């Protein structure tokens, strides 16, 4: 049981300046109460790639009822067929990679 | 194209995904009767416990053009929810390598 990640109230402003410090690497991240949702909390992330540079990314934590949590995410494509190839390559999020087409 | 199949039913979809020989992965996208104007994406999956079995997305269309899908993470523990996502960034954007110093 490590809660070394738990920083409680802290606002998305704050989480980001503290994430994007010097030396801090990639996939450095906390958890701190959400200040859009009463009861969820905010999984902060530090990323990087070579567009942006070092970025924050904040995935809202909601409470189950019945117990626990869950996060969301929702992928946008233009077409179906860029859905199709995406998936194709890693499952990110879906249940696995999407391997073959089901024969007809 | 060869993954669209039009008009299947769910049920119909699973029959066909789960026959013998298709592989974990094998997949379909098919027009939705719950939801006018949607499809679903009906997967082949694996697992220790199940077996062979089905898993169904669905996916709306954005207003204003393209489509999304949603995926969605469950678990009974922050802690467990950590642990997930150190193993695989499995939807974000990368894996949790280490927590933030205080």
């Amino acid at each position: 049981s490590h809660m070394e990640w738990y920083f409680g109230k802290l606002g998305r402003k704050d989480a980001e300046r503290q994430l994007l410090s010097f030396g801090n690497p990639r996939g450095t991240f906390l958890i701190r109460e959400s200040e859009t949702t009463k009861g969820a909390y905010s999984l902060s992330i530090r990323d990087w790639d070579d567009m942006k540079g070092d970025h924050v990314k904040h995935y809202k934590i909601r409470k189950l009822d019945n117990g626990g949590y869950y996060i969301t995410t929702r992928a946008q494509f233009e077409t179906l067929q860029q859905l199709v190839q995406h998936y194709s390559e890693r499952a990110a999020g879906l249940c696995c990679r999407l391997v073959v087409p089901c024969h007809k």
